[PDB]
RNA sequence: GGCCCCAUCGUCUAGCGGUUAGGACGCGGCCCUCUCAAGGCCGAAACGGGGGUUCGAUUCCCCCUGGGGUCACCA
């Protein structure tokens, strides 16, 4: 059938890079009643970062992907971590060697670069070692690796599912270092074998591995294997459209959570890099996405990653797609971050519900509307100014108040109109300076639900300190 | 630099020989309105260049230019 998997590499936090091409996978995997593998592919001790496999692991959970085997999940060809698969690869490497297809060498990392300094490249030097004499040197211990014997001279095809044929020289294909002296494997080596034991059918992932696919195809080739499909995706681009990276744009999942950023948002922002519904709706569900997707519709540009149209759809999330009652428990974390608490379910809903039109991303909604949980608020300039000019019509208001006993925004908005009218004055002279003086702001939403919104009690007391 | 991939508004894109080249973000204007938003309407904004194929290129082919990727005992 179909089998695909995301092959993240511990090394830094969850990349976004990685949420898309798991997405990707993820998707092609049901839309053919498939299997979808998360394989972590730890095999740089240098570049291990701890705690970064349960991280990433987290966020793909987290973004709403679900995989079908894994180091949490269990499965039939584990571990699902290479770290722990070593004995494996050391099998092959030697496996190759005797197929003739590898060679021993044993340069240092020194005259590896001076070899490189003058030639620009190994130049394959220990294949002219005598087979007898390089075994003898491995049984003493000295260190070595393994390399990739490429045939030479020579050809070799990839084929790419969306790009066609492309037909490599083999001069262009290095002698591949397949095990390091440490006795780990190189990402080319395990790779293969791994995707190949776990019974990959469908190898999708981002075009900076286009290259190096024709060094698996030989491997493949190697072992007398059959090669799997390959798919490669556009890279995400920075804004100046080079790949993205840390440093021109936000590549940390764990960024754009604790930034308040909807999963689904994200999800659904992130199939738009890349593909595209028929009807060229942009809003759609995760479920969705896997039954209308078809390679046909995968435009291959590298798409530069716009913050801004994410904040756009986050924001359309908030408001179109997720209940009242779920962007309100959202809005909790961020309340508690802010060091905030509501009085109860029924309050935070309404407080919600009158803010949901104003704030793009949950982070947003505390600082935003502070002033609907706390005292603790801060007065703008031009609210201050606002509250001072109207102070006069204020004091004459809030007797009126006082006496309002229904206090609803039917009845206030009544008592309001009434009041500015037989005032001669436009209710926003009388609105805007009340807005001020309940909110400590001019950009809020409507002046009715928000003064019924507090209670007769509250809101007076508010306006009463203003008054002082 | 060698090799490889890519090419429609500023950005994400629709288009698979004939369209007023469409949508979305963002930008501008208007409507709504107690502020700010949200929403609605309108608008400005693209086929990189040169050859060919063809009755007819955004679309098929070549070159160029442009952009990107890749050349580790990293993935
Ligand atoms: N560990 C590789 C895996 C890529 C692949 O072959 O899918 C990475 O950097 O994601
Ligand atoms: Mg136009």
């Amino acid at each position: 059938m179909v089998v695909t998997r995301i092959a993240p590499s511990p090394t830094g936090d969850p990349h976004v890079g990685t949420a898309y091409i798991a997405l990707f996978n993820y998707a092609w995997a049901r839309r053919n009643g498939g299997r979808f593998i998360v394989r972590i592919e730890d095999t740089d001790r240098a570049r291990y970062v701890p705690g970064a496999e349960e991280r990433i692991l987290a966020a793909l959970k987290w973004l709403g992907l679900s995989y079908d085997e894994g180091p949490d999940v269990g499965g039939p060809h584990g571990p699902y971590r290479q770290s722990e698969r070593l004995p494996l690869y050391q099998k092959y490497a030697e496996e190759l060697l005797k197929r003739g297809w590898a060679y021993r060498a044993f340069e240092t990392p020194e005259e590896l670069e001076q070899i490189r300094k003058e030639k620009g490249g190994y130049d394959g030097r220990a294949r002219n070692i005598p087979p007898e004499e390089a075994e003898e040197r491995a049984r003493r211990g000295e260190p070595h690796v393994i390399r990739l014997k490429v045939p030479r001279p020579g050809t070799t095809e990839v084929k790419d599912e969306l790009r066609g044929v492309v037909v490599y020289d083999n001069q262009e294909i290095p002698d591949v270092v397949l095990l390091k002296s440490d006795g780990y494997p190189t990402y080319h080596l395990a790779n293969v074998v791994d995707d190949h034991l776990m019974g990959v059918t469908d190898v999708i992932r981002a075009e900076e591995w286009l290259v190096s696919t024709p060094i698996h195809v030989l491997l493949y080739r190697a072992f007398g294997w059959e090669a799997p499909r390959f798919y490669h995706m556009p890279l995400l681009r920075n804004p100046d459209k080079t790949k993205i990276s840390k440093r021109k744009s936000h590549t940390s999942l764990d960024w754009y959570k604790a930034e308040g950023f909807l999963p689904e948002a994200l999800r659904n922002y992130l199939c738009l890099m890349g593909f595209s519904m028929p009807d060229g709706r942009e809003i759609f569900t995760l479920e969705e996405f896997i039954q209308a997707f078809t390679w046909e519709r995968v435009s291959l540009g590298g798409p530069v990653f716009d913050l801004e149209k994410l904040r756009w759809m986050n924001g359309k999330y908030i408001r179109e797609v997720l209940s009242l009652e779920e962007v309100a428990e959202r809005v909790k974390p961020f309340l508690r971050e802010a060091g905030l608490s509501w009085e109860s379910e029924a309050y935070l809903r309404r407080a919600v519900e009158l803010m949901r039109p104003r704030f793009d991303t949950l982070k947003e909604f505390p600082e935003k509307a502070r002033y609907l949980f706390t005292e603790d608020y801060p007065v703008s300039e031009k609210a201050q100014r606002k509250l001072e000019e109207g102070l006069p019509l204020l004091k004459e208001l809030y007797p009126r108040l006082r006496a309002q006993e229904e206090w609803t925004e039917a009845a206030l908005e009544a008592l309001l109109r009434g009041f500015a009218a037989e005032k001669g004055v436009k209710l926003g002279q009388v609105a805007q300076p009340l807005r001020a003086a309940l909110t400590g702001s001019l950009e809020t939403p409507g002046l009715f639900e928000i003064l019924a919104l507090l209670g007769k009690e509250r809101a007076l007391r508010r306006l009463e300190r203003a008054l002082a």
